[PDB]
C-alpha cells in the first residue's frame, strides 16, 4: 500500500498541477466606457491570450498564460478600482466540472483520462491521491472545455461498470473547490454481509481510529436495506485514517469494503444522491 516516494511525489504534483490550471478569470465592475486595451494595461504585469471586454455588462473575460499567473491578478485587483470603479476579480465559473467516483483504486490517472476524454476536450483533469500513500482515493475530476460534453460524460459513465465497482458520477461547483477540499470527509461502506440492518456494530468498528459524525445504513423508498452505508467525519484526514485500517475488515461473513464517496455533500446528502444513483 506503500508507494515509492518518487511515485509519489509524481503523482501529487500531477494532480496539483491540474487542479491549479485555470487560467480564465471574469471581472465585473469595470466602467461602462472601458475598453480591450484599457484592461490590456490595468494588467501590464501580466501576459495574456486573451482580453475580451462585454461594455454593456461591464464585464472583461482574460485568458492569462497559466493558473499561478491568473491567481496572482485575482489577488492583485480583486476589490481593486479602475477610475473609481470598485472591481471583483475571480476565476471564471464553470457549469462543466464533473466529480466521478467509485473508481477501483488501481485505475491510473492515464486510464481515468482515456475514460473522460472521448466525450470532448477537456480543461482539467485529475485523479485525487492519499498525501501519504500517493494511493487513489478512487475519485477524480474532470472539467470539460463544454457543458454538453460534461452532460454527455456524466450520462454515459453514471452507472456504468468498470471492473468489481459501479462508477458514481455529480455535477461539482468548481469554485468551492481548494486543495484541502479535494479530499472528502464521507466514506461509502459496502460488500456488508447480506441483510446487514443492525447499525451500531459498523459504526463502533469504524471507530477504531476516529468517531464519525454520521453513520447510517442505507435503504429505499421501500424501506428494504439496499446494502451499503455512507460515513462522515468531521475532517478529510480523519476519514482517510479510519478508511485506510478499516479497508478489508472482517464483520461478519464478508471483509467489508471502505471507499470514499465524492467530496463536497454532506453525509445526509451523499446518501440520499447514492440511493437516487440505484433507483429504476
Amino acid at each position: 500500500h506503500m508507494l515509492d516516494p518518487e511515485e509519489i511525489r509524481k503523482r501529487l504534483e500531477h494532480t496539483e498541477r491540474q487542479f491549479r490550471n485555470r487560467r480564465k478569470i471574469l471581472i465585473r465592475g469595470l466602467p461602462g466606457d472601458v475598453t480591450n486595451q484599457e484592461v490590456h494595461d490595468l494588467l501590464s504585469d501580466y501576459e495574456l491570450k486573451y482580453c475580451f471586454v462585454d461594455k454593456y455588462k461591464g464585464t472583461a473575460f482574460v485568458t492569462l498564460l497559466n493558473g499561478e499567473q491568473a491567481e496572482a491578478a485575482i489577488n492583485a485587483f480583486h476589490q481593486s478600482r479602475l477610475r473609481e470603479r470598485e472591481l471583483s476579480v475571480q476565476l471564471q465559473p464553470t457549469d462543466a466540472l464533473l466529480c466521478v467516483a467509485n473508481l477501483p483504486p488501481s485505475l491510473t490517472q492515464q486510464q481515468f483520462e482515456e475514460l473522460v476524454r472521448p466525450f470532448g476536450s477537456l480543461e482539467r483533469c485529475f485523479l485525487v491521491y492519499s498525501e501519504r500513500t500517493g494511493q487513489s482515493k478512487g475519485y477524480g475530476f474532470a472539467e470539460y472545455m463544454k457543458k454538453d460534453s460534461a452532460a454527455r460524460a456524466k450520462s454515459d459513465l453514471l452507472g456504468k461498470p468498470l471492473g468489481p465497482r459501479t462508477l458514481y458520477v455529480h455535477w461539482t461547483d468548481a469554485g468551492q473547490l481548494t486543495p484541502a477540499l479535494l479530499h472528502s470527509r464521507c466514506l461509502c461502506v459496502d460488500r456488508l454481509p447480506p441483510g446487514f440492518n443492525d447499525v451500531d456494530a459498523l459504526c463502533r468498528a469504524l471507530s477504531a481510529v476516529h468517531s464519525p459524525t454520521f453513520c447510517q445504513l442505507a435503504c429505499g423508498q421501500d424501506g428494504q436495506l439496499k446494502g451499503f452505508a455512507v460515513l462522515e467525519y468531521e475532517t478529510a484526514e480523519m476519514a482517510e485514517e479510519a478508511q485506510q485500517q478499516a479497508d478489508g475488515l472482517s464483520l461478519g461473513g464478508s471483509h467489508l469494503r471502505v471507499s470514499f464517496c465524492a467530496p463536497g455533500p454532506p453525509g445526509r446528502s451523499m446518501l440520499a444522491a447514492l440511493i437516487a444513483a440505484q433507483a429504476t
